[PDB]
């Protein structure tokens, strides 16, 4: 079980300068011939030449056109090809090989595989070695010359990286295309695609050099009408990188390709980006609203990689967050600017503080730059991506836009065309910091702890105001809990964006201010503060931390109503909810533990409910924001605050609080649901696939949120509204009608209707599956069994499997049934999936991540299933490594 250590990085004893490939796709096998033009590096010490090569069938191998013979000159063990040093040349040489691989049966979707009728590759992180022999690490940079041949009727469209330089006919109904890609690249950016693809195309003219760039977006013929939004998003992405960062695309063509079978969202192969269909294809008739923001962010994300990851690449895989954290940060800047809605930033924070905070307090906790790995396929985590992005975003907060842009350009100009490490980025930012501080002794050495230290900091506050002195103080403390990675945690460089709100008129009392907390604690003093303020802390969520604001609910309400910052208003609301949840949770727990015949519950703060009404009734307030304030905090956010969480008692707690608020506000909810209809469901642009209105989508989100609240409440005659909603042309609406109808006798009527609307579009059917999976149904186990037998069957499509099972696992009452039947069901699915796709099997483990946070009976039930999975003789390396770490074994 080999463990790779970050401290152990050493350059290769070899160099690969040129790769020349011939990939010949046939009915039952694919033959791959490769010539590697190689050299001996300055670091060479006469070692054996060892290539990565996994699952390859050797037809022959040769060095300088002399055939090597197995046993005497090389060994191959299905993982490593070892050529004994005595047979390795001591200057430039050519290594060649011919191997056979089998994309048709490659269900793990790594290396070269078949997705429906499309042949496609996925080489990040170490999948290139599943295609041919190589020294498969990102610092082995080479030029590529790639020829693909295939049956012309089955596979008329052939793509790889670089320029297509020849197209030719082959006897027996075949044809070939040659692609030459002269700029150096790492092998994880190699891609090839063959299929009967249809496309939309456009020409983009770059801002400064005025280069013509051809843009192509591809899919199977059936879905070619779902490609338009993606092409628009690509145009938008190019413009943003030009306008914000001054960066233009350097190649003459960019291809985007949708495939049905994909382990993740998309992949940034140079000039040839490959997408999960659910993150590239949409139409207003056949997609829910979420698809539109999804496609925007994922097209943007892969485009921004062309600089951050492709032109500046990675020295080694421990630097992953350097390209992923930075590209998520660039993706988020882009998405905020395109959507112009405050909920975009809020949604990022909501994700981080639920899913990533849970990971960071689990046995899986790691820093954004880990010290070791076993499985690279297990390294692509919300910590590396989303905490990485918040760490990349803090540089912008600290430096401000002008010096951030200066520092970023330093990074690009200094590292363009090369590999890089996290230190290279910190160094570029540090140079800008020196300039900003007018102080060449200033440094960001402490900032590096954000890369190495695991766990979420807790930042807490105390205040003091002297009315005679007009002097205000904010005392701040930071603390990170020790974990298995560091016994002693050090203080971080924490930027705290703050305002001070005058509680009498709601106005700002100071200019924009970012406190730089660099010690365990500090006191920040403000003079000439005319009245005692309410502090507005961590505006924009300015650091990835647990915020303990120590404000009263009266103070939080004032901020919720009158503060200028969307995040602090949302966080203030969040904190009011959490105080209530923790209080009611323990009142319910106590009643349970003590077997009480009667007891009391503390009601929801009535002034809080008044503030929600006030905001809801304000026509100038944002519909997206409104949808957040009527929703309780995510279960996975709440669990970070409760030990031995009894999920039944939490379910009862949430139910009580929702009922309290609905008992006061349901008539308001209904009135709004009706008044929002005209603008929310406006059909003016329903047949214009390039017109996307994020505000209007937020109005639909608000309506569908309100409808859910009124349905759960059995508001008088709401079923009438539900039935009319099922007739809406928008899938977000008519799928909503299915899940809110769970509380009525018409659920299976709506089940059949919406199935019939969904079944003939692959992606829509998957959205229907999710809607069913997440339905609040007492018979949800019987329903899941029906989906398995009637719709899912033995599909190996990850989208299908994830759609059926993951939403169900968020069902607090049912997934966590005290019998353990839900844990048993998901473990059976994990073990089944692990036989053919270990990466997705590990994704399906996600519900188990919080296992040691639950009540002791459920900890035991979850642990039993994980140990049962660990005992399967045929368990994959991925799944074994993951469960071993998760169960602290
Ligand atoms: O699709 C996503 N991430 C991919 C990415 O960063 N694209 O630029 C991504 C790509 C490949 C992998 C990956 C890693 C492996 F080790 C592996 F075997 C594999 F098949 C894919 C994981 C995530 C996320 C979801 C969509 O928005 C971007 C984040
Ligand atoms: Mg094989
Ligand atoms: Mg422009
Ligand atoms: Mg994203
Ligand atoms: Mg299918
Ligand atoms: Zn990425």
């Amino acid at each position: 079980p080999k463990i790779h250590y970050r401290k152990d990085y050493k350059p290769s004893g070899f160099i690969i300068n040129q790769v020349t490939l011939n990939i010949n796709i046939h009915d039952q096998e694919t033959i791959v011939r490769s010539v590697l033009d190689m050299d001996i590096s300055k670091h060479n010490v006469g070692e054996d030449l060892v290539f990565d090569g996994v699952g390859l069938k050797i037809n022959e191998i040769s060095i300088n056109n002399k055939k090597l013979v197995e046993g005497e000159e090389y060994t191959y063990d299905n993982e490593f090809l070892t050529i004994f040093s005595k047979f390795v040349p001591k200057s430039k040489f050519a290594f060649s090989s011919e191997v056979i691989i089998h994309p048709e049966t490659n269900y793990a979707l790594t290396g070269l595989y078949k997705s429906k009728n499309i042949i496609v590759s996925q080489c990040e992180a170490t999948g290139f070695r599943r295609i041919t022999f190589f020294i498969d690490r990102p610092d082995m940079m080479a030029k590529y010359d790639v020829t693909v041949t295939a049956d012309k009727e089955k596979y008329p469209v052939l793509l790889s990286n670089g320029d297509k330089v020849n197209e030719f006919e082959i006897p027996g109904g075949r044809h070939g295309a040659r692609f030459n890609d002269p700029p150096l690249k790492p092998c994880y950016l190699f891609a090839v695609v063959a299929g009967d693809l249809k496309h939309l195309s456009a020409t983009y003219i770059t801002k400064y050099t005025k280069k013509k760039v051809e843009l192509y977006v591809f899919s199977e013929e059936k879905y070619v009408s779902k490609l338009q939004w993606a092409l628009e998003c690509l145009k938008k992405s190019m413009a943003f990188d030009e306008d914000y960062f001054g960066l233009e695309y350097d190649l003459s063509r960019l291809n985007l390709v949708a495939v049905s079978d994909f382990n993740v969202g998309a992949m940034e192969n140079k000039g040839l980006n490959i997408f999960n269909a659910n993150s590239l294809l949409a139409s207003k008739k056949n997609s829910i609203d979420f698809s539109y923001a999804r496609i925007l962010t994922v097209v943007g994300h892969e485009y921004f990689h062309q600089y951050t990851g492709n032109r500046v690449t990675l020295r080694d895989w421990f630097q992953l967050t350097l390209k992923e954290g930075l590209t998520v940060h660039r993706e988020n800047l882009f998405s905020e600017e395109m959507t112009k809605t405050v909920t975009t930033r809020l949604s990022h924070v909501d994700l981080l503080r639920s899913v990533q905070f849970l990971e960071d307090s689990s046995p899986l906790s790691h820093p954004i730059r880990p010290e070791s790995y076993v499985s690279m396929e297990n390294f692509y985590t919300t910590t590396v991506y989303d905490k990485g992005s918040e760490v990349m975003r803090m540089y912008l907060t600290i430096l401000g836009e002008e010096y951030y842009k200066k520092g970023f350009d330093i990074y690009i100009k200094k590292n363009d065309g090369n590999t890089a490490t996290c230190e290279d980025f910190n160094y570029a930012m540090e140079q800008a910091y020196k300039m900003k501080k007018a102080d060449n002794s200033a440094n960001l050495n402490q900032y590096l702890l954000w890369f190495s230290q695991s766990g979420t900091p807790h930042v807490s506050f105390k205040y003091n105001y002297d009315a005679e002195k007009k002097q205000y103080s904010i005392h701040v403390n930071q603390y990170t809990k020790p974990d298995e990675n560091q016994k002693e945690k050090k203080p971080l460089f924490i930027p705290i964006s703050v305002g001070l709100i005058n509680p009498e008129n709601g106005k700002e009392m100071i200019s924009q201010t970012t406190l730089e907390l660099t010690k365990e604690s500090d006191t920040f003093v403000f003079n000439n503060i005319a009245v005692k303020p309410i502090p507005s802390l961590f505006r924009g969520f300015s650091a990835p931390v647990y915020i303990e604001d120590q404000l009263t609910d009266e103070e939080r309400i004032l901020l919720l109503k009158y503060d200028s910052d969307a995040f602090v208003r949302y966080n203030s609301c969040t904190n009011i909810y959490m105080k209530q949840i923790l209080m009611n949770y323990n009142e319910f727990l106590k009643a349970k533990n003590e077997k009480l015949e009667s007891f009391q519950l503390t009601p929801v703060n009535a002034q809080f409910i008044d503030a929600i009404k006030y905001l809801l009734e304000d026509p100038h307030a944002d519909a997206g924001f409104k949808s957040y304030i009527v929703s309780l905090p995510q279960d996975r956010y709440i669990i970070n605050f409760v030990s031995n969480l009894d999920t039944d008692v939490l379910a009862d707690t949430k139910e009580y609080i929702y009922k309290q608020i609905g008992d006061k506000l349901n008539d308001v909810y209904y009135k709004m649901f009706k008044s929002l209809e005209a603008k929310a469901d406006d059909l003016t642009y329903f047949n214009d696939e390039s017109h996307v209105d994020f505000d209007q989508m937020n109005m639909r989100t608000l309506r569908n949120t309100l409808l859910s609240l009124l349905s759960k409440a059995q508001y008088p005659n709401i079923l009438n509204e539900i039935i009319e909603h099922s007739k809406s042309p928008y899938p977000s609406n008519w799928l909503t009608s299915l899940s809110v109808s769970a509380y009525f006798d018409k659920y299976f009527e709506l089940y059949d209707k919406t199935y019939k609307l969904s079944k003939d579009d692959e992606l829509l059917l998957q959205e229907w599956l999710k809607t069913v999976s997440r339905s609040d149904r007492k018979d949800i186990y019987e329903i899941l069994k029906k989906l398995e037998n009637e719709v899912l069957k033995d599909s190996k499509n990850p989208n299908d499997i994830r759609a059926v099972y993951l939403p169900f696992t968020n069902n607090l009452r049912r997934f966590h049934d005290i019998s353990g039947k839900g844990y048993k069901l998901i473990a059976e699915v994990i073990t089944k999936t692990d036989k053919f796709n270990p990466m997705v099997a590990t994704q399906l483990c996600e519900p188990f991540k919080l296992w040691n946070k639950l009540d002791t009976k459920r900890q035991e039930l979850m642990l039993n299933e994980m140990n049962t999975m660990l005992q399967e003789p045929q368990i994959s390396n991925n799944l074994k490594e993951y469960l071993l770490r998760l169960t602290n074994k």
